[PDB]
């Protein structure tokens, strides 16, 4: 396959992250390339491969033979989640967390072009670069999951438009873990009883409704992320044109 290259060709600099498989590592391919590099102790590559768009992260090379390793571009700010929680968290504002979110559903709109499922979607699996740049990344986290692919592993694009939502609540909070104060158990009772996480605060009603849509029982009453981007993309413009900064969003 042409994407196989030869281990030697690879530099295993820093570490970045450890995993329950696996590392990860920035380093050095061919003496002149930056790249992030995934380990184990040849299947996360089937559709990894076919996979192309500019806000999902992109594949370089792999190594199969054992230890296999993985090369693909790197970036700079690490997970969406950690970006959140660190120090950058109190300067970003709704416009700045907005575009990312479009961003994120432009990519999960290239997925569902191609009929994808990513299973599992969520700030821990987004990935940050230079200029706020976010690509989807790496396809239990119940709080995350649609009901019905949590129950009968129902899992469709349209679930994952579910975890879209709940996302949209990370960015909105500034990477909060989602329904506080509540056990995956009770989340499941709960949710399944037709509750959902309320509108944040300073986060505008408009906002919270596409959540709300995001998470709606009938898979298939959930928008497309064709919708979501579009949304997202002229939200200040056609949605929130009176939108007034505050003291965090
Ligand atoms: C946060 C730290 C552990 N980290 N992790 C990565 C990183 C490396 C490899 C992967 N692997 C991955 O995304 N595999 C994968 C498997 C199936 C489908 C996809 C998808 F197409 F959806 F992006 C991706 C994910 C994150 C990474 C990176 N590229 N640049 C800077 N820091 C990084």
């Amino acid at each position: 396959d042409a994407w196989e290259i030869p281990r030697e060709s690879l530099r295993l600099e820093v570490k970045l992250g450890q995993g329950c498989f696996g590392e990860v590592w920035m380093g050095t391919w061919n003496g002149t390339t930056r790249v992030a590099i995934k380990t184990l102790k040849l299947q996360e590559a089937q559709v990894m491969k076919k996979i192309r768009h500019e806000k999902l992260v992109q594949l370089y090379a792999v190594v199969s033979e054992e230890p296999i390793y993985i090369v693909t571009e790197y970036m700079s700010k690490g997970s969406l989640l950690d970006f959140l929680k660190g120090e950058m968290g109190k300067y970003l504002r709704l416009p700045q967390l907005v575009d990312m979110a479009a961003q994120i559903a432009s990519g999960m709109a290239y997925v569902e072009r191609m009929n994808y499922v990513h299973r599992d979607l969520r700030a821990a699996n987004i990935l940050v670069g230079e200029n706020l740049v976010c690509k989807v990344a790496d396809f239990f986290p119940i709080k995350w999951t649609a009901p019905e692919a949590a129950l009968y592993g129902r899992f469709t694009i349209k679930s994952d438009v579910w975890s879209f939502g709940i996302l949209l609540t990370e960015l909105t909070t500034k990477g909060r873990v989602p329904y506080p104060g509540m056990v995956n158990r009770e989340v499941l009772d709960q949710v399944e009883r037709g509750y959902r996480m309320p509108c944040p605060p300073e986060c505008p009603e408009s906002l919270h409704d596409l959540m709300c849509q995001c998470w709606r029982k009938d898979p298939e009453e959930r928008p497309t992320f064709e919708y979501l981007q579009a949304f997202l993309e002229d939200y200040f413009t056609s949605t929130e044109p009176q939108y007034q900064p505050g003291e965090n969003l």
